[PDB]
């Protein structure tokens, strides 16, 4: 049984770890900045960031055709400091191909280049929605389980407690197919929860890098924070 | 579209809308105590107690096919004030055929009279099971998904804090036949989540009561209090 785990209870300026891109940075407080914060602390539109942790997860394997269970947690906060222009857009927890780069940021959250539903992507993402696009449902922010596109499978709306911490348990059992995401509001009590049937291998490749996106606004103050606190993950491949 | 709701913030002694059977009692402090506490506050052995909602719920329809999605909130404490013997037993949340009186109690909580896979129960259940019985998993306490069975068809340990709230959500996505739980401890802010595949339409009759049922156990002092303080349900069934 191959077996693969990481815990980050708070992040480590220059650990090796995590691979940083785009806007991405680690403070010395501990905290994941996904997306730019101006010197004035206020969030930079134009911004995208991932974080992806520094390991190729193996996934599933044609040979015996076996697949992995796992789950992920973390903590995260979005503040939306401005009133208009409408906060924009968003950060989602990801799988997809290895050693891959950013993609287009906006409504795309950083891994995807359009609206289309393309096999090629070989991506699965449970997004963390702020804005509403023309391929969105009307209600924002909203969770959403994002299969090889953008327009997402499932979505679930949720009220932002703004700048709280939100904690988020993302969870796959590979026997059932079923991928379950739960997102609570220490602060207010609040509990969403969303699932779907989602058959890994007609999705991802047998290896994949896991990690973090966020992204901002196309237009001047279309911004909001996309902090994490703590990321930890684990998965088994059963043999 | 059938629709159906209630929402108890608090329960109210003399309500008609909730039938009490076995042990059952809603305390003047507005709490549902599920099982018996004696005069001297401490929990009694060899109880057992429910409360369904009055009206039935119409989960399923035979005729067209269509079937109802739904889910029900609620907030309970288990308290456990003895080191030995072992406490016992534990609370659920069901489903069933109408007009149905407390099956047997201590392990089979109050809903179920033998540890068979039995079509005939017709019975639906979330479990939150405190006894380790000899068809339950070693690992106490344990949420669990009961399809006609006291022998679940998964299972999800959990650690109690002791006497303290835990908020609990449990949907059913009718198109997708999920059906997941969530458990959230507030004090700890420790969260668990479960799910699995469950075709009511191969369990349940269309219509149903919809209940709590909770149970102490078979020997002195082999018991717990089972105390709920708030519960709301909607169900709604597509047309
Ligand atoms: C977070 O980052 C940490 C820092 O990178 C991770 O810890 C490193 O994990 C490395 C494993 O990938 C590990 O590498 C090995 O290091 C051995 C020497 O260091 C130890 O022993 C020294 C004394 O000999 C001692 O002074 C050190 O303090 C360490 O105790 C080395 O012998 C190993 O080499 C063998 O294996 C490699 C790979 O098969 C062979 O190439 C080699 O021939 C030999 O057979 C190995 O060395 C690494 O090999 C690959 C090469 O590219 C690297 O340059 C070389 O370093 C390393 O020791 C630790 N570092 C520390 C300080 O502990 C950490 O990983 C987690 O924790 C470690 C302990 C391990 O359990 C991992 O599986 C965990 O993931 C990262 N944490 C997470 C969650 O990602
Ligand atoms: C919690 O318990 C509460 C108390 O039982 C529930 O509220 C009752 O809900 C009853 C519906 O099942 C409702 O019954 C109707 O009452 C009408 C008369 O009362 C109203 O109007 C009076 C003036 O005329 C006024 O003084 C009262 O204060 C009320 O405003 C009556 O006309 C209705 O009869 C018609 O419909 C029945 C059924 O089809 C026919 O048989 C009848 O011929 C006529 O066509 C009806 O009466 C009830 O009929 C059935 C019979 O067995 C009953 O004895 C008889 O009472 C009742 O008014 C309220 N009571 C109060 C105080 O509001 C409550 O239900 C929820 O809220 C109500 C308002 C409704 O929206 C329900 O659908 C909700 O579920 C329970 N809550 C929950 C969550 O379960
Ligand atoms: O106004 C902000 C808004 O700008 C465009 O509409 C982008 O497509 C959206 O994703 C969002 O960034
Ligand atoms: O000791 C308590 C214990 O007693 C018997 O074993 C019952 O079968 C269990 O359900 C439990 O009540
Ligand atoms: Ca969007
Ligand atoms: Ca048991
Ligand atoms: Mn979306
Ligand atoms: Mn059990």
């Amino acid at each position: 049984v191959e077996t693969i785990s990481f815990s980050f209870s708070e992040f480590e300026p220059g650990n090796d770890n995590l691979t940083l891109q785009g806007a991405a940075l680690i403070t010395q407080s501990g905290v994941l900045q996904l997306t730019k914060i101006n010197q004035n602390g206020m969030p930079a539109w134009d911004s995208t960031g991932r974080t992806l942790y520094a390991k190729p997860v193996h996934i599933w394997d044609m040979t015996t055709g076996t697949v992995a269970s796992f789950e992920t947690r973390f903590s995260f906060s979005i503040e939306q400091p401005y009133t208009r222009p409408l906060p924009a857009d968003g950060l989602v927890f990801f799988m997809g191909p290895t050693k891959s780069k950013p993609a287009q940021g906006y409504g795309y959250l950083g891994i995807f280049n359009n609206s289309k539903q393309d096999n090629s992507y070989q991506t699965l993402g449970v997004e963390f929605d702020t804005f509403s696009n023309p391929w969105d449902p009307p209600q924002v922010p909203h969770i959403g389980i994002d299969v090889n596109s953008i327009r997402s499978i499932k979505t679930q709306p949720f009220q932002l407690d703004n700048g709280q911490v939100a904690n988020v348990v993302i969870k796959y059992d590979a026997s059932s197919k079923i991928l379950h995401a739960v997102l609570v509001y220490p602060s207010s009590g609040a509990i969403y929860t969303i699932a779907e049937i989602v058959d890994v291998k007609q999705v991802l490749p047998e290896w994949v890098d896991v990690g973090l996106s966020g992204a901002t606004g196309a237009q001047r103050d279309a911004a909001e924070t996309h902090d994490v606190y703590s990321w930890s993950f684990q998965a088994s491949l059963p043999e």
